[PDB]
């Protein structure tokens, strides 16, 4: 299976590096001359296509991996619809709700898979609390926890046309809620604050938030972002039911314990990106490919987005508000 | 030592009137019961000087020097205000009241009366949420961020007590607000809470909740949520988290022994805490302790009326924003 | 159920507080005038009496607990077994043989209870990973590991009497081994080295110590011993066998684990006597006293602590000789 | 850096495979007797050559280093013909179990001035290494007690049991090797005791499946290492090391982070209990760093040397359990 990528930028580079330990990568694109030749070079590609469109029509490409800028998204997702080639887009799908519809719309229309890039999905640890929950381990599900921090903040700049916390960083965690409890969020209420940077404040936006979740039958959610955690990812789910808890905690460096006057020390939490994210990347990449091969419906699709979507401005609306925000509100 | 009476012999004054022998220079005295046989079995078995069934008698008898009052919550507000008239140092079993007009009436009488008034918020004394509260309070996670608290019992009370009980806020999230007060060391301005009946449809039926969640706003702009449920089939599940600038602490959960079994399917670890006692008894010993230190001392109580009142407003906030599902403002309340 | 205590030390003091807990303490003994005056008083007690003799013929005391030094021990037991007194003894019951042998003779002679205070079988969490074993939780038993370090060493006075760490320290493991694992060690090889203190070397003992036991089923042992530990006590025990692994940890001051940049930090291991030990005694004493008042076989026996001695020489023995010692040996 | 595989047994096989993740290495030649293993992989993994004949493949002036993956019996000629060719070698362990030949494929390396690196590739276990680290540092003080407890999930095979040399040379090996890579020093004594508890055909085959062994280091410091041919659960390979300063622990690593709770309490995840989940990252490691010391002119990270001393650690265990006491080290060098 030949695979095109589009936009090598730090995600886009390590799905094109991660594809020769699985399918073919066939093409390359990037407005950036200099990193293309580069890496059409260091990865050995066969064709490299300074122009995104060029990519999509060779007949040689079987499907699309979308890693370019988010503002871009919509346009390649359109254009891989129309020549009928499978399309994998990385978060987020789009910030406005009309480009979702359309992607979705068109991918429908072409008979061809639209695959969303949320990866955490794919993290092993987090897939292994999901099927356990569906398999009935505990029971009927009552409350899940979401917690979610980062390591540091991303650049102001980029924080400035983020869409703000629930659409940049609490995305990811809409997504998780649904995914482990296997039903809809009907309303949301959200609160946040500015404790870590001054700036984040003055850009309009939140480093520090909580969100609420109230779901389909009933069962409750909460989850709790922070731009910055000093010893690293933080990312824990835990479901409660009717038959006991189950929790995923972090990943340490290392099994090494220290023992001394004042207790065990344990080794390090991951902190860098790649150390963090690469395993779950290559199984959502080996994921979509194994899709695209069975004819299958995408693991996580356009719809799965959108949802995401749907959320973020039902907690930007409650945000502001101060009240809880049913889902209709916002569609 | 000081002599002290204890009214009301249920679960949790029978506890009190037994750790009475583990404290010194504290005796216990007298006891009081409305049940006749229950007094008579309980004066024979702990060797107590005096048994009244009246509890005024009790609070009136010139031996005793500070009074527990452990009886229905309905019954708190007369007694502690008939022992700040007799001029005696009250311990009262959480809640105060429910009724926050009898709590200002507890608070000014007590303070009129110039005797101590300690509010039973046993949490407060648990070895291990204790160390976390001296830890944050000493700056090792730096300017706090996030609480997360998560308090789960193993089984609902009856019925007969959840209707006349307040509601899942003023009955059990009452320590949980009383804890993120303690912790965070300083007031909670606004509140949000949502519920659901998941547990048992009688409690849903009685106008309350079984399962809650339970969003703070700190003064300095620092977030908590504290999530309830009524029937946790492990057992206890207590857990306190503080996130803030420069780390992380909790505190679990104990489990009945260090032992761990390895089979094909992976470790297993001992059984959580279960039952009332086990749990409980080292946090009320300390937290009498206390009471008995600050009586004998002339010291201000360690847990005060006052704090009994927020708790209180925290839960008619809480009760207010589940039925308007908005964040709900204390000064609404107050 | 009247209970006189003879000798008022750090663990004499502990049974006699335990008490209070439980069966009455009537009566007290300790060489030490003053702080035999200054023990009747702050625990109110009936009798004190300077002579240990007086209080095992007192007619109205029903047991009694010897826990003075060990080179009084086998006099007292043996006087008890006289004065038909039930006689709880304090670890270890004699560094020589023959008194063991005696005192042993002595008891089943009065028809009387001996108990040996191997309090450590009453911990409560090497008792749960006990019953677990016999249970067929982790099904038949291979190999046992047991590491076992002091905070501290003792004082060089005492170590010098002491008979060696495997006399010494090693007892309550060569204990546990026969408790956890329900048959008997054939035999035994030893090593041990001076690493801690150059005195405890030039005293004539080791600091640290590794002893193998072999069982009559073939199932193998192995204890680690050390006198000191920088961070408190070091008491586990491990038991892997056909169907799993069964494990006692250290117990922590607290649940609080605080997390920083270098990671996880759990609180401290419990570090001082008291903290660590207090409610295994207490529950040893209790069930001294059930079986004093039940007439029941003690729950730890004379034939015990002889084999605790007994494994104690073979390894010594070992460690001279480098090699395997079989337990006929000694 | 052009490599070279012989033998495609199970680690041989790991070896060709994870090449293709060592940028400064290629795999361009494989050999195996077994002529339908050799069409297989060479077609898998997409080999330029496939020799049946070990010594063409180390003959060829296109291989720069070889991986001998062969059976034991095997390892010396082939060593030696590397050492003959000029070529670098890996060697699978164990090394040999005949200690003549040991000394000979040393020699041998060392006068064609090839380096000769012995496959311990738990040596490149993160979790094993970062424990060396912090004892190398001096986080525990001086180190006193060493503990290593090793227990596969299941035996070899009886005929594989027959010719392995018994546990100390087969199995123990590797613990005798972290021992004193952990500890930075030598063993001078061994003590040794073993038992027949997992199935009767291993006794009868003249070996046992459970065994215990006593260390005495030149410092003092004392260790004990025990094995087992069968834990139910799971690899079980945990290390501690007890000194002046503290107590430090590799742990076993799980499935999984995730933990399930009921009635009984925690549940954590199943242990790691297959060959290539268990050991795949400490082969991709030790391989990676052949091919740096080899690329840089460096010295083997685990040497001939090592090989030989470990092998002497097994000789003296088997006398220790024959003759039921201490055997120092000088007795069988």
């Amino acid at each position: 299976l030949r695979i095109g990528v589009i936009g090598l930028g730090r995600i886009g580079t390590i799905h094109a590096e991660n594809l020769k330990m699985i399918a073919i990568l066939y093409a390359i694109s990037d407005v950036r001359e200099d990193r293309l030749r580069e890496m059409k070079e260091k990865l050995g590609v066969e064709k490299a296509y300074k122009d995104p469109h060029e990519l999509i029509e060779d007949p040689n490409v079987d499907a699309v991996l979308v890693c370019s800028s988010t503002n871009t998204h919509s346009e390649l997702v359109i254009a891989c619809a129309k020549a009928k080639k499978h399309v994998f887009c990385e978060k987020p799908l789009s910030l406005n709700l009309a480009d979702v519809d359309r992607m979705i719309e068109e991918t429908k229309k072409a008979d061809v898979i639209l695959f969303t890039g949320f990866n955490r999905r794919f993290d092993r640890n987090f897939k292994k609390l999901k099927e356990a929950v569906e398999n009935g381990t505990i029971g009927k599900p009552h409350v899940l926890r979401i917690t979610s921090r980062d390591p540091a903040p991303p650049p102001l700049d980029y924080i400035r046309v983020s869409g703000g916390i629930f659409l940049d960083m609490t995305i990811h965690d809409f997504d998780m809620a649904r995914y482990i409890m296997g039903e809809e969020v009907e309303e949301v209420f959200a609160d946040g604050s500015v404790l870590v940077d001054e700036e984040i404040g003055k850009a309009g936006d939140v480093d520090t938030a909580v969100v609420v979740l109230r779901f389909k039958s009933g069962a409750l959610g909460v989850i709790d972002n922070s731009r910055r955690a000093v010893y690293g990812y933080d990312q824990r789910i835990e479901v409660f039911g009717s038959k006991g808890r189950i929790f995923a905690d972090n990943v340490r460096e290392t099994t090494v314990v220290l023992t001394d006057e004042q207790g065990d020390r344990g080794s390090r939490y991951l902190y860098f990106f790649l150390e963090r994210y690469r395993d779950s990347y290559l199984e959502e990449l080996k994921t979509f490919i194994k899709n695209v091969k069975s004819g299958e419906p995408p693991a996580v699709s356009g719809e799965d987005g959108k949802m995401a979507l749907l959320l973020g401005y039902a907690a930007k609306k409650s945000l502001e508000e101060k009240r809880s925000v049913k889902l209709e509100e916002v569609i």
